[PDB]
């Protein structure tokens, strides 16, 4: 499998894929020739005939902090299956470099330490409550937003391109930009013609034209 | 895998992503044993845990009369790409057996002939208009509802099961029931555990428990 | 809430109901900053800002219900818009009335025909008359409606209720209120745009200026 | 119409389009078409699974809920949401503190009153850390990651009667977490008030949960 590490403990892993660039060509024509088929992909992208790209589907396995997953799960045109907090416990601790370009009254390394401290105290409280007989669904409410979760994400190339427009962009939070770069990399590997046509004609973000 | 329907129709499997284990994987979130896995499929189906079945996706190539495709395209939770009537000619002629169980004042063979006569006259009216310089988008409005169309259908196992509940049923028009039987057969071949578990616990129709 | 626009020879687009207006999108957007409605100038500015920068989810809180009478070839195209709700007349249970879209000779203006446009109109009426007569003969003889209706041409009128939010409605206008779309659906999309303009003037104006991809509405 | 939920939460009806008769109109168009016949049609639609007419009834809710509740709720894709952003808003001291009664029926080695206190303590410590980071110049989007899952959020929810009934089947049920059950009871109450025939028919023929057939 194709697996990209994200943040300190996260990842994006390709689980499955149905189709490639020719799946959109076949769907558009309702039925190869490299030059005519690439020309069609570009024609579809430039004129907004996006429905043929829905016949390309991906399944990802993603490990991400809850604050990142909350943003991600806002994308309704997809399928999700997530780990339940009701039925390990790792946390995203930003490195001092996350604060590069910000003027802080305390050194960036003390911000990292303060974050570790509060997650350690939160986690210890959670374990103490669980050991005391408190149900998991109640005890987990003390856990911070940087707690890592895992989910399977099934999405088609059209909804994936919408996700890249919105998340592979400087206005999106830096943490989800990182995940969106890994999504774009896997997408580019499986659908190079669709990805190149997307960048040239439909892509509304900024970071994929620079990175 | 291709199944012939009606006089000139078909259902053909173009592609598939996943199998029964894709739903097992999604329910667990991980990327066990055959008996435990088959038991989990049944457990998910009996308790209405349907989201894991969304990670199994199919692409079909369907050739169907427009009156059948109009009913089929009412299923919004799926992807379609159809032949265009403006730019992109065979018709569904029911056999006398289609009227078995109905008391008609004219012989069922005369009904078949009357239907052929209409398609012949409308088709020739269409060709006359086209030859006279009338644009295709205008001339085609005279064509009857039994005109065959072709489409690509990308659907997940969850929306496919909803389609079987509604169309592989005696309340659905007989013509779409024929198409739904072919969809059920391809589904059964690719996902035998999901299909078997669906029939036992979730299936609301009647014809799949008889045919 | 009520509006009705006549389309083609026998069709229409009628506004049945509407939930919200421009301020519904303002309220939905402001939750982001823990705020709500402010003043008319600031609120109108926010609508334009949302539209220009692609902040489309607030426009989903504005919903419309339409009652449409359209030929089946138009409705087939329309029903491809999945992010909406539909309830249509059934050819299986209803006895179909003599209503078909007959294009007027003016529909072929700009086209060189070997027969007069008036004869195209007449040829269309003749084939629909024969198809309709065959349909009535079959249902009178005991053929089930669901079988007898298959002989009916694509210009047969249908009726449907359409519940759609302002975001999906704007997608519909981008695709159908455009010169590449068939002239008949363009007519329906103009009526949809006109009702939308009346109920959501700020959203409509911002759509035309920043997001609208078609040509005919400009 | 505003219903208070938990210690600081709520469900408020913002807007509604349609009523029971909206579903009656949508259904009768099939056949090119009084109170007793209309109520009978609603029951017929519900019992035979004719659900699309109920999509023409739409609601807008304004909900204040803890993030762990909002996370489960937002899993309902057939709806529209607009939420408070943790990136642009300065967060207020609004956290869900369960009362000792939340642990009734559970054998704990510490008193339930100590569980409530332990939750408040860690909430107080995490909130103080958040404020210290924010005051130090740490961007909000980074600083808020230390905040616990019981932090309250606010959102607008636009949903039709069909997706709302799916939500009640799954959340107004004893298998759903107690906290979201509370929210689903308030949703059911507002739905019952606006669509009494649809609600009554739903309970009698389509409702798969348990708590709405026991709780008034
Ligand atoms: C930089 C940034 C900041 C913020 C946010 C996002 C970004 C990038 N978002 C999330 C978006 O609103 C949206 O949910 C997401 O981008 C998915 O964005 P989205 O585009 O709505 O994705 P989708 O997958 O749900 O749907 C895919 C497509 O399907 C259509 N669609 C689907 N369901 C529909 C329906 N019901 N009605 C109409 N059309 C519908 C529509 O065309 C849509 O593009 C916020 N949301 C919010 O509530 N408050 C906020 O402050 C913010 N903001 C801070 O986080
Ligand atoms: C025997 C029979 C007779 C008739 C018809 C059908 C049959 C079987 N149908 C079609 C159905 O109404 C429905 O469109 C279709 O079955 C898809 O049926 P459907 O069940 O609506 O399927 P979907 O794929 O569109 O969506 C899949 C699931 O997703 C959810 N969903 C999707 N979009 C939603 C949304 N916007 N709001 C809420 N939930 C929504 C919902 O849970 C749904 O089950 C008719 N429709 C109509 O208008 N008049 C009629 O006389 C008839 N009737 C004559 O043909
Ligand atoms: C120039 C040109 C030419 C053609 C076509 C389009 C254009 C622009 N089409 C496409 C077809 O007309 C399409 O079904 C309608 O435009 C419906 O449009 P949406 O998908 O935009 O609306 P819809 O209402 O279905 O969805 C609205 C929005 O939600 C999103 N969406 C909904 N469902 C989705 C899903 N499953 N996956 C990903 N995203 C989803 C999309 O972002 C979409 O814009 C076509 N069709 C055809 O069959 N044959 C043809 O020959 C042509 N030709
Ligand atoms: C008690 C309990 C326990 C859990 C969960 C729920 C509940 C009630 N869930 C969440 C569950 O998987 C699901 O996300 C929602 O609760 C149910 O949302 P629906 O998909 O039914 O509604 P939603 O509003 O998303 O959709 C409504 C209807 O539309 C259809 N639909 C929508 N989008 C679709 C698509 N892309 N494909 C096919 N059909 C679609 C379906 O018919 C569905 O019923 C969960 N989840 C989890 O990940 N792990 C877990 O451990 C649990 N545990």
């Amino acid at each position: 499998h194709m697996k990209i590490d994200i943040l300190d403990k996260g990842f994006v892993e390709l689980v499955d894929v149905m189709g490639n660039d020719l799946s959109a060509v076949r769907a558009a024509r309702v039925s190869k020739d490299e030059e005519r088929d690439r020309h069609l992909i570009e024609y579809l992208m430039k004129h907004g005939h996006e429905t043929p790209f829905e016949h390309i589907v991906f399944t990802f396995h993603v490990k991400a902090p809850i604050f990142v997953a909350r943003q991600w799960f806002r994308h309704r045109i997809a399928s999700y299956n997530e780990l339940s907090g009701r039925y390990s416990y790792e946390f995203y601790i930003p490195s001092p470099e996350r604060l590069e370009g910000y003027k802080t009254t305390i050194p960036p390394e003390r911000v990292t330490e303060k974050i570790s401290e509060i997650v350690d105290k939160a986690y210890r409280t959670y374990l103490e409550l669980i050991e005391s007989g408190v149900p998991r669904e109640v005890a987990r409410i003390v856990l911070p937003l940087n707690l890592y979760t895992r989910f399977f994400w099934t999405v088609n190339a059209r909804s994936l391109m919408n996700f890249l427009n919105l998340r592979a962009d400087s206005h999106a939070q830096w943490e989800i930009q990182q995940y969106a770069l890994a999504i774009a990399r896997i997408f580019k590997e499986k659908c190079p013609w669709t990805f190149e046509a997307f960048l040239k004609y439909a892509y509304k973000g900024d970071i994929l034209k620079e990175v």
